[PDB]
């Protein structure tokens, strides 16, 4: 379904996102979500408010391009502009961060819909179908794989997220995954030009990491260049300990074990902003801390 | 309802790894009654029982330093019960010269019991061989799988552009296994060599395939040589080990023709050429122990 070229691009990007213990940032919080978030620190869920907190993020020192490989965006954000009229879309394309687009059971028209984003500054997508049976599994999976196979046609690296929202977890995770990658091998996907955002099998980070790797190394091929875990609910310190642990786990791991965090990278930064554009530096620090912290968990050198 | 208990796994894995542990490979001493004959036929021998037994006695009794290039030797039913010219048992001769013994199960029917036998006789690992076809054989190999492991043994998953095919088949095969809840870690894989070319390519395509389908839980992948001349089976395995792709698993060899061709031709039936045979075999044995470690220099 591809030409050497198309692959070269897909792989070049997939790897370039996790290249050196680098991870992925979630700047795709839905319109409501962002409000539940900004709510915790009593700021209104207004376009501006969002554009602002985010302007902060993407304006940190150009050394951030070392802990982050790419930032996924929510449609709106992906067309928002910084105080200078510059597109949040090019501010990243500069430093060296790749822009992603939260696409989300939306198979129809997600072709020319992608081809758009790709040519707007996005290079990879992100689709999600929740899991916690036989007709679902095979579906979400064959669904994923379907979705994925398109992005390839539209120079987009697809991050597959067969998440299993909250050891018994292992068995499940393994099966789901085993279906998922099988599914992909059928639609003749290009694993090498893929990525995987699996949940983190949730116990001490050691164990939590153990079970997790065993599962992945039992199912996810060595052709997938990376496995950026999502933190979904883990406190900023736990998402780091576990990713770290996962990287120290004594199992084979033919693939970059990274992070694709949102809450684990913002919680502190966002709480330090609280809407007062006067705390810009404070926010950028709580974010620089988490960004670096997890860049270490990704190379298992964190402590 | 898991097929095994922490222990049972420990054993299965301990063996699977112990077979490929240090660039060590697997020997095919399972040639069928008919097969063996065709072989013995080239050297022009009669397909007796004895004739066979001796040739083999020669191999299995080679310099105890052979246990540095071979981790396991697969066997044909009859042989597992033959005795060297000293009444001693190959079953033990090989188990003493540090080499795990394998049994050919080639037939899904009432295999369990059949295995449980072998396991307690000195065997610890075994063998066995369009969308439809694939699924059947897939789910087939999965049964042969689960059963072996119920009985301490280790299933040697042996699955049958050749890339595209190899990948699909394999992708079905390992999926199949994940369903019957097999213990990949206590498994092994004898995939053919993704081939029609330089061992550089022949190896490339091959690895890409495997690393695209075979999990990192499978401790090893002992290729079969089926047809490659003794030198090609060595170059390719070597090449495969030098290929620049991730390879979370021991890439070994599970050869027959590639280890005997020369040795057998040096024996020709004359028990008087015992040393000559044991050399042509010692050469291939070591030669491929290097390809397994991609340390094989080919003058």
């Amino acid at each position: 379904a591809l030409t050497q070229e198309q692959k070269k691009e897909l792989s070049e990007i997939a790897q370039s996102i996790v290249a050196n213990g680098k991870g992925i940032l979630a700047a795709d919080e839905s319109v409501g979500t962002m409000g539940n978030r900004l709510q915790r620190i009593k700021v209104e869920n207004t376009e501006e408010n969002r554009r602002q907190f985010r302007e902060i993020l993407f304006s940190v020192d150009s050394s951030i391009n070392q802990s982050i490989g790419g930032v996924i965006l929510f449609h709106e954000t992906l067309y928002q502009k910084d105080s200078q009229g510059k597109l949040f879309r090019n501010i990243l394309k500069e430093k060296g961060i790749v822009v992603g687009i939260k696409l989300d059971q939306g198979l129809d028209g997600l072709s020319e819909r992608c081809a758009q984003y790709k040519k707007d500054g996005v290079d990879f997508g992100k689709w999600r179908p929740v899991l916690r049976s036989s007709l679902a599994i095979q579906e979400n999976a064959n669904a994923l794989a379907r979705y994925a196979s398109i992005c390839q046609q539209n120079g987009l690296v697809p991050i597959v997220e067969p998440e299993v929202i909250p050891e018994h977890c292992q068995y499940v995770t393994e099966k789901v995954l085993a279906a998922v990658y099988k599914a992909l091998n059928d639609h003749h996907v290009y694993l090498e030009g893929t990525l995987l955002k699996p949940n983190m099998v949730t116990y001490t980070p050691e164990q939590v990491a153990m079970a997790t790797v065993t599962a992945l190394h039992r199912t996810v091929p060595a052709a997938v260049p990376g496995i950026c875990f999502l933190s979904g609910g883990m406190s900023e310190e736990d998402a780091t300990l576990n990713l770290n642990a996962i990287n120290l786990c004594p199992l084979p791991k033919p693939w970059k074990l990274s992070f694709s965090y949102g809450r684990a990278l913002q919680a502190s930064a966002l709480a330090a902003w609280g809407g007062k554009a006067a705390n810009k530096e404070a926010t950028q620090e709580a974010f620089m801390k988490r960004a670096m912290a997890n860049c270490q968990a990704a190379k298992g050198q964190y402590v």
